[PDB]
């Protein structure tokens, strides 16, 4: 049934898209701090594609994660380890989700999918 | 530079191939505990395809990671969290790796890559 796919071209990799639809977690695989200012994260469930734009001064430090929770998730924001998506609630479950991460230029530096079949 | 790849058709997925060359970590993303008896990890470096056959009754519980430590790594076994690979030592650095998980039937349930390009 469940099927996962992933890719990366650098330090940051998308680690998990929650099956219950409450968070998206990224991680810095490298040992070098990655400035993520101006980066973008586009989550596409079918037709809709919602984009989270990182703050101008964000730095995902080495070997550490960032968990973008939804507003309805019930988890408060404690940056930098945890952040909250502004004005976007849970995306839901059962639908194919694909999350694309884009740098400041606009290239795709990472991806992750969760295609459901039956 | 460094690239990444991943695939999964079930609960168990491969989470990291050590760049230094000391461990291969998996995880049971789903809530279902997975019976992992007789499964095999074919770590394909270049031509060689060394493989680790699992115990008869090992089970990866929900949201639980297993790390197949090398012999020369220096970490003692502490099952079920960590396990050791018999007489395999280090993969090395700068080597393109591919670790393929195999179920008891012989099918592939996971995949990971770490293609290094200067």
């Amino acid at each position: 049934s469940i099927s996962h796919s992933a890719s990366a071209t650098g330090n940051v990799c998308i680690e998990e898209i929650d099956v219950d639809g409450k968070f998206i977690r990224l991680k810095n695989t490298s040992e070098q701090d990655q400035p993520m200012g101006g980066w973008e994260m586009i989550r596409k469930i079918g037709d809709t594609s919602v984009s989270y734009k990182y703050t101008s001064r964000y730095v995902l430090k080495a070997g550490q994660t960032v968990t973008i929770w939804a507003a309805n998730a019930g988890v408060t924001a404690s940056p930098p380890t945890d952040l909250i998506w502004k004005n976007q609630n849970s995306w839901g479950t059962g639908e194919d989700v694909k999350v694309i991460l884009k740098n400041s230029q606009g290239e795709e530096v990472a991806q992750r999918s969760t295609v459901f079949k039956t």
